C-alpha cells in the first residue's frame, strides 16, 4: 500500500478545528471544516491516507535574519510532512523554499477592528495614535509589512515591530481577543474577516484589500505530489466544488 501520507496543518476557523462530540474521537476524526473536506476529495482522487499532525510550534511560517523558516514551511523544507493543507498563502518567499499547487482560494489583506471609529483605511490606521494594530506573528501577512516598500506599510511594519512583543499576536483567536478586549486592530486576511465578521456583530472590516494573493496546498521542493495536487484542485475548481466548500463552512449571514 501507498506509504501514508503526513500533513501539516494549523487550527484556523473555518479551515481546521475541533470537532464536537460527546464521545472519544481519535486521530483525524478530532478535525473538521474546510481543509478536512478538501484532504477528503484530494486523497479520493490521487489515492492516498494521510494523518494529520498540527504544526509543533504553532507557527504558518516565517524566515528570520539568518534566514531559518519555522512553521509548516519549515516541516515541508525538512520533509517532516508530505503535504501542508491549511489556509497557507503562496508567496514569492516561500516558492523560492516549497513547491505549492496552483490556489485552491483567493483572499487579500485587510483589517479587523471594532466597530464606530472614524478609521476608512491603512492610511487612516498609520496615521491616527489613538488605537494600536499588528498581525499573527510569523505569517505573511507579518512578512507582506516586513517586506513593504510603500510608504505607508513600512510605517506599519516599524511600529508592529518596535513594540513586536506586544504588537504581534501568537495566533488569530488572540488577535481577535485583543481587538475586542483592547484598542487594537488586526491586521487579517479576507476571507477570515468574512468569516468573524458574520458570527461576531461587534466586529467590521475597516477599508478593502490591501492586496491579492492565494492559499496553495504546500509541499517540499520537488515532490513528486504536487503536480498531482494542482491537477485535483483544478478538478474540484471546475467541478464547483470548491465554491461548494466555501458556502458549507462560510454560509450564512449573521450580522447587519
Ligand atoms: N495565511 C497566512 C497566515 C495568517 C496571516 O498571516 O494572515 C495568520 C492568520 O492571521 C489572522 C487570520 C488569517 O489572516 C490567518 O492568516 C500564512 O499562510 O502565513
Amino acid at each position: 500500500a501507498n506509504r501514508t501520507l503526513i500533513v501539516t496543518t494549523i487550527l484556523e476557523e473555518p479551515y481546521v478545528m475541533y470537532r464536537k462530540s460527546d464521545k472519544p474521537l481519535y486521530g483525524n476524526d478530532r478535525f473538521e471544516g474546510y481543509c478536512l473536506d478538501l484532504l477528503k476529495e484530494l486523497s479520493n482522487i490521487l489515492g492516498f491516507i494521510y494523518d494529520v499532525k498540527l504544526v509543533p510550534d504553532g507557527k504558518y511560517g516565517a524566515q528570520n535574519d539568518k534566514g531559518e523558516w519555522n512553521g509548516m514551511v519549515k516541516e515541508l523544507i525538512d520533509h517532516r510532512a508530505d503535504l501542508a493543507v491549511a489556509p497557507l498563502t503562496i508567496t514569492y518567499v516561500r516558492e523560492k523554499v516549497i513547491d505549492f499547487s496552483k490556489p485552491f482560494m483567493t483572499l487579500g489583506i485587510s483589517i479587523l477592528y471594532r466597530k464606530g471609529t472614524p478609521i476608512d483605511s491603512a492610511d487612516d490606521l498609520a496615521k491616527q495614535t489613538k488605537i494600536e494594530y499588528g498581525a499573527v506573528r510569523d505569517g505573511s501577512t507579518m512578512t507582506f509589512f516586513k517586506k513593504s516598500k510603500i510608504s505607508t506599510y513600512e510605517k506599519m511594519w516599524a511600529f508592529m515591530s518596535s513594540r513586536q512583543q506586544t504588537a504581534l499576536v501568537r495566533n488569530s483567536d488572540e488577535g481577535i481577543q485583543r481587538v475586542l478586549t483592547t484598542d487594537y486592530a488586526l491586521l487579517m486576511e479576507s476571507t477570515s474577516i468574512e468569516y468573524v465578521t458574520q458570527r461576531n456583530c461587534n466586529l467590521t472590516q475597516i477599508g478593502g484589500l490591501i492586496d491579492s494573493k492565494g492559499y496553495g496546498v504546500g509541499t517540499p521542493i520537488g515532490s513528486p505530489y504536487r503536480d498531482k495536487i494542482t491537477i485535483a484542485i483544478l478538478q474540484l475548481q471546475e467541478e464547483g466544488k470548491l465554491h461548494m466548500m466555501k458556502e458549507k463552512w462560510w454560509r450564512g449571514n449573521g450580522c447587519p
